[PDB]
């Protein structure tokens, strides 16, 4: 996240670290969102590689104990059946982890809400993303969670041609483009929360940037439409 602010170790317990084994060592790959005690929501396009992976939730620090974490491996990886990594602008970036063992809910553990099916947020509805990712375009990961107040950019506006042209589809959500703050690399696969109705729910999950770089004028972060997904979600847990 470029030009965010340190997040309170409580405010965002449904987000987790996708991490994958380094040598010795495990390395943070992506973000994601616990959306059942053993399920996570990431991007599709954050488990193309044939490595091996695990979920931290209840992560805040990814460098030092925080007296919180719980460590689990991925057992089953589900990826949309239409994602094509050849073509991230087609869209259907979005995967499901089954973990191998349920995790324990408390005040940094959380299942994150999801909207109801077909919610179209307002233009520049006020959200937040969430994430360890680079805090500057060609930069280094955060050590602690950051979040970043990205306002909604509408398809409308989107989809025009100063900004995202025909790369953005109807089943994405575009935030930011302010130049100053946005998901960089590393915020992948994790959420978009927005406030509806007085509660937060995950609208977005992160799927691209610009090639130029994060934060870009004019080029808004763009997130896979959750609530385009929720069916295919359902099936996806009921059959698994
Ligand atoms: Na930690």
């Amino acid at each position: 996240v470029v030009g965010g602010t340190e997040a309170q170790r409580n405010s965002w317990p449904s987000q987790i670290s996708l991490q994958y084994r380094s040598g010795s060592s495990w390395a943070h790959t992506c973000g994601g969102t616990l959306i059942r005690q053993n399920w996570v929501m990431t991007a599709a396009h954050c488990v193309d590689r044939e490595l091996t992976f695990r979920v931290v939730v209840g992560e805040h620090n990814l460098n030092q104990n925080n007296g919180t974490e719980q460590y689990v491996g991925v057992q089953k990886i589900v990826v949309h059946p239409y994602w094509n990594t050849d073509d991230v602008a087609a869209g259907y970036d979005i995967a499901l982890l089954r973990l191998a063992q349920s995790v324990t809910l408390n005040s940094y553990v959380q299942l994150g809400v999801l909207p109801r099916a077909g919610t179209i947020l307002a233009n520049n509805s006020p959200c937040y993303i969430t994430g360890w990712g680079l805090t500057r375009t060609n930069g280094q990961l955060a050590q602690t969670l950051q979040q970043a107040y990205l306002p909604t950019v509408d398809y409308a506006i989107c989809s025009s041609s100063s900004y995202w042209g025909s790369t953005v589809k109807n089943s994405m959500v575009c935030a930011g483009g302010d130049g100053v703050r946005s998901g960089c690399q590393g915020d992948s696969g994790g959420p978009l929360h927005c406030l509806v109705n007085g509660q937060y729910a995950v609208h977005g999950v992160t799927s691209f940037v610009s090639r130029l770089g994060c934060n870009v004028t004019r080029k808004p972060t763009v997130f896979t439409r959750v609530s385009a997904y929720i069916s295919w979600i359902n099936n996806v847990i009921a059959s698994n």
